[PDB]
């Protein structure tokens, strides 16, 4: 039974577990349509994360600096959601946002061309375009490993097996058939991320050990 207490002061009690989205729609349509994600006693959560005790709670807009931040992430899985259909046997590196953008190192046979960059962005805004809900599940490490593991993501696993600690709770997000893996927050709905471009892409090794693959890294932005 949860008491969330706002920035304004105001507080609502709830008898039962809540997202901040949740409390969003309670405050007001408009809220809930601009939230994308939210601050629980400090920390940052995804709009669809349950609130189980009290806690003081922020949403999180594209407005803010927070916001922004998050629309790049995503786009980072849009990208990985894009690739995977066009070169299905892409494995899946690391995909962080950097000052200003974000970037996607990935395993592929086919080295890229302008051509394959423009046909992989053009991919993504279609993808984005069709404005489909990102869905998170808090899953074990085992359930995360088994995930990846299923869908030949030997980069994600290896990610698991020595980066991970095994009581960890990876963050799962789906978009559609696609699945990343991530701390998080990302957006709760892709139409939060039409705006974005596909720049240069660079080579670095994995691991940044030149004895083993070198990856190909896609650079891009994005911005509200």
């Amino acid at each position: 039974m949860p008491v969330i207490t706002l920035p304004d002061g105001s507080q609502r009690h709830y008898d039962h577990a809540v997202s901040p989205m949740d409390v969003a729609l309670d405050i007001g349509p408009g809220l809930a349509k601009a939230c994308i994600a939210g601050r629980v006693n400090g920390e940052l959560v995804d709009a669809c994360d349950l609130i189980e005790n009290d806690a003081q709670l922020s949403i999180i807009t594209a407005k803010d600096e927070e916001g922004l931040e998050i629309i790049r992430h995503s786009c980072a899985h849009l990208l990985g959601h894009a690739i995977k259909q066009l070169w299905p046997h892409t494995k899946m590196a690391i995909g962080p946002v950097i000052d200003n953008g974000f970037y996607y190192d990935v395993d592929l046979d086919r080295t890229l061309t302008q051509e394959d960059v423009e046909a992989l962005e053009k991919r993504m805004h279609e993808l984005a375009e069709k404005n489909y809900d990102v869905i998170k599940k808090k899953v074990s490490w085992h359930e995360a490993r088994e995930t990846f593991a299923n869908r030949g993501e030997s980069y994600k696993v290896s990610i698991l097996d020595e980066n991970i600690a095994h009581d960890d709770k990876p963050g799962l997000y789906f978009h559609e058939e696609y699945v990343d893996m991530c701390r998080g927050p990302h957006v709760p709905n892709m139409r939060f991320c039409h705006h974005f471009k596909l720049m240069k892409t660079a080579g670095a090794y994995w691991r940044g050990d030149s004895n083993n693959k070198m990856l190909q890294r896609i650079y891009g932005t994005a911005w509200a």
